[PDB]
């Protein structure tokens, strides 16, 4: 498989990289803290996507090397603040930072990341160029958090997030927060291979186009797991509209019907029986296929703008992957 | 007319409009109130201020170094919207806190928008890449000075790395090495960075930085002390408040921890460690310090680093109204109205 193919091909120099950004400076009775959270293991999906656009435009990786890094940390430096946002204990089946060595601990590694990355992001061929799409591309992040926040219907004290709630969450509204959250980083691991190693602007802007059209059809797919299992109902327990199939499901569902689903997601605590009712309620209006459908969509997009690269064979494998394509037509 | 007031009158409506510019590109109308709010508090600007003198010092102009400007100032909000909340502070500024009018987690969105916001200024002075490198190693710099401050606490904390990487023994030279990181070095980097934005002078710039670390030094030190004793005019001050804190990386603590016996040594640390330090611990602690002059000690070693800073300073021309600034900064007159007691 593609993945453990080029993982056994470049992870050892991407995890090198990691480590020497995060280093530069870092005390000695600092390192383990920092570097916990690279040493967590991850799918690294992002800087591969990187590495292998770069591959397929150039014919070199080891150029977009500092770009690798630069996403897999961003990546990182997301998962680090939203773990102590969303209090969690476990990723990566590990302790997260934030329970291994604590919130306010968590919020100096957060810290730390962000410099490392700007030390990474001055280590590519076009720093300044870089530095611009870096902050772009978190702030991207940053207001997909917000909205995936806000999207939710109960579960927090923040008089910020309980007076920013929004009242209704459309189908575009949820697509738009995941092109945010999880698309924009995606997008910009594939156009990052390019930037490193040419300046042909329709190339990253057809890698871009790409990448965030893969990063959305992931989503969808983790969306639909994280209703229906490989536990079950995640997202409903979590009191998440910002999920596919609850936003397909507000879309047609009739008034009561509606309601109630709301009703549910808005528990202080959520049950069994209410996350049965809850998926029953998105089966009553055929939410899943849905689900499924729309993430089809845009893996065909992705596909489209694919086209416009060259050598693509191997981004097309990591295509495949990264939509979970196989699992989601089993399904 | 005091120096900060005369500043704040000449630079102040461009420094707050460069703050909103920067903070604004991309900012949704929802989000747009929680982002502002931290700058829209007050403060007293000191650090732009400096940056901006430092400019019209070296060059005769100041607008050039208002990228800079708002750099410095945003890095100094966005270390204390952390900062807020890993103290859990409910006020600052006589106002509540972002993490307390808008959650800790709402803070955290915040925190990192201001991050993005400084790129957005680095990109816009003069030398973008020698300013993003700048930043780099200057919020390196805050962040580790705050881990230490941190680790040379005695108690208080709850996060696993805070307890069991707490410091054994915290020395003077620690403390200084602390104090240099956590607020010297962004003073430092104000002064600094207002010389960079007009000039390639590299002995200017150097001289800037030297004079702003020295200041930042001297600030703390004297603010440790009345951190320790209390103002005897501000209102409602109450003496000992880093005690009450649990804190070892305070000038006049350190300094008397590196004098004391052994037997007096381990009761004030005994009573740092206390999770809830009573007004009665307090007095016995101040009595150790006093009982090796440690307060006169850390005026005197604010002294010092107030002397270096001058010494720098002599080296920057036209450096009249940063003189001023410096002994704003350093709260000189207090500092010599103490000494002028005995
Ligand atoms: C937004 C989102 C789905 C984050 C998880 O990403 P991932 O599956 O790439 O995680 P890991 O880094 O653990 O492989
Ligand atoms: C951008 C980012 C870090 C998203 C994580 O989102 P989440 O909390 O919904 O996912 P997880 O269940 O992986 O924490
Ligand atoms: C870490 C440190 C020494 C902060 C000083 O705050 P300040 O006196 O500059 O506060 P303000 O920004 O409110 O004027
Ligand atoms: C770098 C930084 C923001 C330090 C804050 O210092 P502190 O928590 O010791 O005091 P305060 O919270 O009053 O600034
Ligand atoms: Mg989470
Ligand atoms: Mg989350
Ligand atoms: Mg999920
Ligand atoms: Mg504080
Ligand atoms: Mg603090
Ligand atoms: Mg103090």
């Amino acid at each position: 498989d593609v993945v453990s193919r080029l993982h056994q091909k470049y992870g050892a120099e991407v995890e090198k990289a990691l480590v020497r950004y995060l280093s530069i400076g870092l005390a000695e009775d600092f390192r383990e803290a920092v570097l916990y959270q690279v040493k967590t293991g991850g799918k690294r999906l992002r800087p591969l996507l990187t590495l292998a656009a770069a591959e397929a435009v150039s014919g070199q990786w080891r150029p977009a090397l500092p770009a690798a890094a630069i996403v897999e940390l961003i990546h990182n430096y997301s998962l680090i603040y939203d773990d102590i946002i969303d209090r969690g204990d476990v990723r990566r089946g590990l302790p997260t930072v934030r329970k291994a060595f604590g919130d306010n601990a968590a919020i100096l590694v957060g810290i730390w990341y962000r410099e490392a990355i700007e030390e990474a992001v001055l280590d590519t061929p076009k720093p300044t160029l870089f530095a611009k799409e870096v902050a772009e591309v978190i702030k991207a992040i940053d207001e997909g958090e917000r909205l995936d926040i806000l999207f939710e219907a109960a579960g927090r004290s923040d008089p910020y997030f309980v007076q920013a709630r929004w009242r209704e969450v459309t189908l575009d509204d949820y697509i738009k927060m995941v092109s945010l959250k999880t698309g924009a980083l995606i997008a910009a691991a594939a156009k990052w291979g390019v930037l490193s190693v040419s300046d042909d602007r329709g190339l990253a802007e057809a890698a871009w186009n790409f990448g965030m059209a893969a990063g959305v059809a992931f989503q969808i797919i983790d969306d639909v797991l994280d209703i229906y299992g490989d536990e079950i109902g995640k997202d409903i327990k979590e009191h998440k509209r910002g999920n596919a199939v609850v936003a397909v499901a507000l879309s047609h569902l009739g008034e009561g019907e509606r309601r109630r689903l709301l009703e549910i997601l808005a528990r202080e605590v959520v049950e069994e029986a209410d996350v049965r009712e809850a998926v029953a309620l998105l089966d009553s209006v055929g939410a899943r296929e849905e689900a499924l459908r729309l993430a089809a969509r845009y893996r065909e997009e992705a596909e489209r703008h694919l086209a416009k690269i060259p050598n693509n064979g191997t981004l097309k494998e990591l295509l495949d992957f990264i939509v979970a394509r196989e699992y989601a037509e089993n399904l």
